[PDB]
């Protein structure tokens, strides 16, 4: 584990060619002294380096702040990084994200898989954790690394194009998000990529409140989706503000992601236990055996696709993991 700190910044060489940079002119300073003319910054933050003037070295990937990026983008960035590494043996990739530090980590993990260092997600995640201790991958990030392994396997999985109808969501038992910690006032969002396509959220006073005896939260949705799906639930809260207005805030109860093309065709239920959910609050706000299920059905006809995914025009079969390293010895050591 080779780490450097200029000041606020933290540069971790996961390998000699893959650098993770943590949370301006100093960025440039460090990298120019060590890798002049041979680095690219893959900025995963939504907020860019427009006024940097070292921006000519920055690829603005603009990934979601909290959620795993769409599989298309995860794959596309890996390929760009690979091409950059191929272009000159002195080239290095510098990965940067906000400090929602899962973004850097999933990119690095995906890169291990893309470059054939590993074929299954566990060993990749283990190498990643050993290189970047302290930053955990959410279950959605791990799930997506699983998707990358499927796509890139010796016999690659071909994601289907059937849309998925999500008939409803059921959450049980009822979790503890109100002030008295005995219930919640929940609403659900469904997104594709970062685009919200449906919400059950309505006026605060219309929102049903749930207590322990309600037993479960059952919300019919009736939405049909294809691709990278995000399903989230929040607790809605109202507070008297200055001016005495109702300040309405929300506290996230959970989030989960999946890609419809990886759901087996005969699936009618998707179930997520607490360990399989992202973005949970403190454990005391959840009942035992907390779980979320989605009642679903895959449709019979392919969806007509606007854009084709980059894995359809790419084969990793020939890719050598030596590309990640600057010598055989570094390579062998890493294993
Ligand atoms: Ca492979
Ligand atoms: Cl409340
Ligand atoms: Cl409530």
């Amino acid at each position: 584990v080779t780490s450097y700190t200029k000041g606020d910044l933290d540069f971790t060489y996961v390998t000699s060619r893959i650098i993770v940079m943590s949370f301006v002119d100093d960025i440039r300073s460090f990298l120019d002294s060590r890798h002049l003319d041979h680095y690219t910054v893959y900025n995963l933050s939504p907020k860019s380096y427009r006024t940097a003037k070292f921006h000519s070295r920055v690829s603005e990937c603009s990934w979601p702040i909290r959620q795993a990026p769409s599989l298309h983008n995860l794959f596309a960035v890996c390929r760009n990084m690979y091409n950059w590494l191929l272009q000159n043996p002195k080239n290095v990739c510098v990965v940067h994200c906000l400090d929602g530090r899962a973004a850097s980590s999933i990119l690095v993990g995906a890169m291990f898989i893309f470059c054939n260092l590993y074929s299954t997600p566990g060993p990749a995640v283990r190498l990643l954790y050993a290189k970047r201790p302290g930053i955990g991958l959410s279950p959605s990030h791990r799930r997506y690394l699983g998707y990358m392994c499927d796509l890139l396997a010796d016999k690659p999985y071909r994601p289907h194009f059937k849309p998925l109808t999500i008939k409803s969501i059921t959450v049980s038992p009822v979790p503890f998000f109100n002030k008295q910690r005995n219930g919640c006032r929940p609403y659900c969002d469904v997104l594709i990529g970062e685009t919200k396509i449906y919400t059950t959220c309505a006026d605060f006073e219309r929102m049903k409140e749930y207590r322990v005896q309600d037993g479960k939260i059952f919300i019919p949705l009736s939405i049909t989706v294809q691709g990278d799906v995000v399903v989230s639930m929040y607790h809605l809260r109202s507070t008297i503000g200055s001016r005495l207005q109702a300040k309405v805030t929300n506290t996230q109860i959970f989030q989960l992601q999946f890609h419809t093309g990886f759901i087996p065709l005969d699936t009618t239920v998707l179930k997520f236990t607490k360990p399989e959910l992202d973005a949970c609050d403190v454990p005391e706000k959840y009942p035992q055996l907390f779980q979320v299920t989605l009642d679903v059905e895959l449709q019979p006809h392919d969806k007509v696709m606007e854009l084709t995914p980059p894995w359809e025009h790419y084969c990793t079969k020939d890719v050598n993991p030596s590309i990640l390293f600057s010598s055989h010895q570094e390579h062998q050591d890493t294993l």
